[PDB]
């Protein structure tokens, strides 16, 4: 809706930075709203959903099992590992690692999962093979959050990310079981409280994944809808701002409010 696009424009002015935005109808795949749809933004932790999509694709092919247990060492633990730091002795299953990566944004969980698929290059190869020739992961946590201006590493475009997320959640790629699992993990996100969720009326469904990185990078991907069922995909990214986290949160929440208001 035009008023939502105005909020996005206002966010650009107030943050002093680019904002990319897409609204995508879940069923029809029609683009309902867009802004800088073909521009690149760092994915940050939003890549963790694509990562577990690749993992689930391997589970489908029998190349991976959700119950397989991975052990690791203190040396594997990078910054912000709230779940993995608690399981050096017992290890974690692949399912537990995806839950940690998506619901808590656990960085070590993401790196371990990357190792299972062969690293950033293979995540990118996975994306390429499902028809996203735009999105690219090049680095591991936490370096992938560097967000150097004009650097294309570890970036997506709002349009590429939106359509890929749609293909993962509803497309032909994953089995029904794996699509449900991916969405269930996203619905259980615990670290996107002040963003879109903050504008969400009671009874609405939301499954999401947020990200933040260097140089004012912030973003979120989401499938949401009223009446406990998703009906739309929303992607929003920003980078370049010197604004505090709180202001970036509030800008996304404000865009969120307009989306809901004019649903
Ligand atoms: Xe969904
Ligand atoms: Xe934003
Ligand atoms: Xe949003």
């Amino acid at each position: 809706h035009p008023e939502t696009l105005v909020k996005v424009k206002d966010a650009e002015d107030q943050l002093g930075a680019r904002v990319g935005y897409i609204e995508l109808d879940l069923n029809s795949g029609k683009i309902l709203e867009s802004f800088r749809p073909e521009e690149r933004f760092p994915m940050m932790s939003t890549f963790k959903v694509l990562l577990c999509g690749a993992v689930l694709s391997r589970v489908d092919a029998g190349q991976e099992q959700l119950g397989r247990r991975i052990h690791y060492s203190q040396n594997d633990l990078v910054e912000y590992s709230p779940v993995t730091e608690k399981h050096l002795t017992d290890g974690m299953t692949v399912r537990e690692l995806c839950s940690a990566a998506i619901t808590m944004s656990d960085n070590t969980a993401a790196n371990l999962l990357l190792t299972t698929i062969g690293g950033p290059k293979e995540l990118t190869a996975f994306l390429h093979n499902m028809g996203d020739h735009v999105t690219r992961l090049d680095r591991w946590e936490p370096e992938l959050n560097e967000a150097i201006p004009n650097d294309e590493r570890d970036t997506t475009t709002p349009a590429a990310m939106a359509t890929t997320l749609r293909k993962l959640l509803t497309g032909e790629l994953l089995t029904l079981a794996s699509r449900q699992q991916l969405i269930d993990w996203m619905e259980a996100d615990k670290v996107a409280g002040p963003l879109l969720r903050s504008a969400l009326p009671a009874g609405w469904f939301i499954a999401d994944k947020s990200g933040a990185g260097e140089r004012g990078s912030r973003g979120i991907i989401a499938a949401l809808g009223p009446d406990g069922k998703p009906s739309r995909i929303v992607v929003a990214y920003t980078t370049g701002s010197q604004a505090t986290m709180d202001e970036r949160n509030r800008q996304i929440a404000e865009i969120g409010a307009s989306l809901i208001k004019h649903w």
